[PDB]
RNA sequence: GGUAGACGCUUCGGCGUUUGCC
């Protein structure tokens, strides 16, 4: 049976008013969608019939709802249907569109269909409803349909426009300093989506808090550790690294911006790429000790990186965690003269190192206050469920380890949640792999504890956490709200610990931006909704001025080389490429089979008419530099490179530039 | 292969991390 505030939410938009319903997290917003889209559906008389269409933002929310609205309206009478982006190529959307009552989309396939013209205008739907309406940004796909929302409402195009509906536990206020600052961003936002009305639960508030109460939280601001003697080893490799790289590039100090730089900072990891990218547009006339420079320089980058990897984890994992990085750096280097040199200099303070690494003295406080709160917490409920978000995937794999690795933490039974990764990389984890470890995290389950990265907004329902521990992970006031749902609860807790300042003081910052976006929601529900629908109209017209106001560059016909950005190498030159729907590039002629090699794909998925076959390496003298991937287009199976691989050489002029893509390239594109 | 968001850094063009979509 539906709650009273579900009714509350529900009913602006069951009275045809475009309605953003903010509610928190757990309340059930998909029962409210059902209500808003069970009524809609019925209000049609017989000779007419209404489609609604559902936007989701990842898969798993994608299947989710497309079950939901299969299982309650199938016995209705109204068929549902979804396109993803594994059923989107080769199948007529426009019928798909027209013989379905209900459609769960992804947004890029609306996004992707109106630019086609296979789907013409907006009018053929009746209601739209953006799950997560706040992303509704600058480039979101989300914002994108919203375009073709508008410029059809403010031109002279006349034509039914679908209600629109958005669900969000957050709107946000942006970079907001006051109420009154708050008060535009959310008004512009109610403008993105045309909404007329903001539905919160005001009324049956009381009950509402029985459903989900609000986490308490606790800030935990710590010391970092004292004594870094396993700094002072690896940055004297750093310092030796950093010498070796100057014996072929004198003046190294002059290659980058950035002055004063520290090992172990994100300031040193810009500082490192910046040199990088740097030694690659080198230009010796030997064009062998080119490939010999320029291939010496990108190894000293490259260990120089792992290093400094490394001093971030030993600051917030175990002096133990940032050895086995870099054991597993020089065993993937290993199985070249310079990698030796390197590895022999590494290993002559291995063994130092771990008598560094054992030593229980050296132990990190950070640490030693998280074991604090979860033995605390599992002494006093045994059958405590807790996730624990971190900010890098490596530190996922550091606290697991530490863990498993801690006799004073032999309760714990932990699992691990992290992103898909990369599309052409071997590392992430994939979407079967996710859902097996979370059917595993539960009450009854085998897993006591998930050690997570980020999160989308909401994502899938996992087991509720009784306690939820943020470890130096801070973000947005809309984050902030979401994982409040984690647990619903009584009695749920949330721990912030840091060992920086800056971050207890930015969730201090949320709550109250919390606050602001609250208040100024308040007031503006107090005002004529004929007023409202008229400010955000400038809005929506002044918008859509500055897009329609805001650039085609001329190309350069001269032929250019292609060279590896590791062994400059010749590839393949400007002449032999070819682009494929305008948004992939391909090599031709034989000459470029006989400088790559391909490995099979780790991830073979498929985009708009491919499948994923192969990933391409440099094969001259063993670079193995990343090319890009060996995928069989419709016809045939060809290569596809990424600019981001390679160094764009000049034939007359000689010069090197570096492109991150291929659109910022300008040359002769021939079509494939 | 192409890309979207969030967070951090920025010497404001980007860099890194992270999560996604086609
Ligand atoms: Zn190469």
């Amino acid at each position: 049976k539906p709650r009273n505030y579900q009714l509350e939410l529900a009913l602006p938009a069951m009275k045809g008013k475009n309605t953003i319903i903010c509610a928190p997290t757990g309340c059930g917003k998909t029962f409210v969608s059902l209500l808003i889209c069970e009524h809609h559906l019925k209000k049609f008389p017989q000779g007419q019939k209404g489609k609604v269409v559902f936007f989701a933002n990842q898969i798993p929310v994608y299947e989710q709802q497309k079950s939901v609205f299969s299982k309650y309206f199938e016995r209705h009478g109204y068929r549902v249907t979804g396109i993803s982006g594994a059923t989107a190529e080769n199948v007529p959307v426009e019928q798909i569109v027209e013989n379905n009552d209900i459609i769960i989309l992804t947004p890029q396939i609306l996004v992707n269909n109106l630019k086609k013209g296979t789907i013409p205008s907006l009018s053929i739907f009746t209601l739209m409803i953006f799950d997560e309406c706040h992303n509704t940004s600058k480039q979101h796909p989300y914002n994108m349909i919203m375009f073709n929302y508008l410029d059809q409402k403010l031109g002279g195009s006349s034509g039914p426009l679908p209600q629109v509906i958005g669900l969000t536990a957050s709107v946000g206020v942006g970079d907001a300093k006051n109420t009154d600052e708050a008060l535009d961003y959310i008004c512009k936002l109610c403008a993105s989506l045309d909404a007329s009305v903001i539905a919160t639960v005001k009324h049956n508030l009381e009950e509402l808090e029985q459903v989900v109460y609000k986490p308490q939280k606790f800030f935990r601001k710590v010391e970092s550790r004292i004594s870094d003697k396993f700094k002072y080893i690896i940055a004297q490799l750093m310092r030796d690294t950093e010498s070796l790289a100057k014996r072929i590039c004198k003046d190294l100090e002059n290659l980058s911006q950035i002055q004063n730089r520290e090992f172990g900072t994100q300031k040193y990891e810009q500082w490192i790429v910046t040199v990088q990218k740097a030694c690659m547009v080198f230009q010796m006339p030997d064009k062998d000790e080119e490939s010999r420079i320029c291939k010496a320089l990108f190894l000293y980058t490259s260990h120089l990186r792992k290093y400094n990897d490394a001093l971030i984890i030993s600051e917030h994992a175990r002096m133990k965690d940032a050895l086995d990085y870099l054991k597993d750096f020089f065993s993937n280097v290993r199985a070249d003269e310079i990698e030796q040199d390197l590895t022999q200099r590494f290993e002559e303070k291995l063994q130092e190192l771990e008598s560094v690494s054992r030593d229980p003295s050296n132990e990190n406080p950070k640490l030693e206050d998280l074991c604090f709160i979860l033995q605390e917490e599992y002494h006093l409920n045994p059958e405590t469920i807790t996730i624990l978000f971190v900010k890098t995937r490596a530190l996922v794999d550091a606290l697991k380890n530490w863990i498993e690795g801690n006799p004073k933490l032999s309760f714990l039974k932990p699992g691990i949640l992290t992103g898909r990764g990369k599309t052409n990389q071997n590392t992430g984890m994939t979407l079967p792999a996710q859902k097996c470890i979370l059917d595993a995290f539960k009450a009854s389950g085998d897993h006591n504890i998930l050690i997570a990265t980020s999160v989308a907004d909401e994502g899938i329902d996992i087991a509720q956490c009784n306690l939820v521990i943020l470890y130096e992970y801070v973000g947005n006031v809309i984050k902030m709200i979401q994982t409040r749902g984690r647990g619903r609860a009584r009695g749920s807790k949330c721990f912030l610990l840091t060992s920086n300042a800056g971050v207890i003081e930015k969730e201090q910052i949320n709550m109250y931006k919390e606050k602001m976006m609250n208040d100024s929601i308040l007031r503006l529900q107090t005002w004529d909704e004929a007023v409202f629908r008229e400010k955000i109209l400038h809005i929506q017209t002044h918008e859509k001025f500055i897009r329609d106001s805001q650039p085609k560059p001329v190309p350069d016909k001269e032929n250019k080389k292609l060279l590896c950005r590791k062994c400059k190498a010749l590839a393949c030159y400007t002449a032999d490429v070819r682009v494929i729907e305008e948004c992939h590039y391909t090599v031709l002629g034989d000459a470029f089979k006989e400088c790559f090699v391909s490995r099979p794909h780790p991830k073979p998925k498929q985009f708009s008419s491919f499948e994923k076959r192969a990933k391409i390496f440099c094969a001259r003298q063993n670079c193995s530099h990343d090319w890009g991937i060996h995928v069989k287009y419709k016809t045939f199976e060809i290569p596809v490179i990424k600019i981001e691989s390679f160094v764009v050489e000049d034939i007359a002029t000689g010069v090197q530039t570096l492109y991150s893509k291929w659109k910022d390239f300008h040359f002769e594109k021939i079509p494939f």
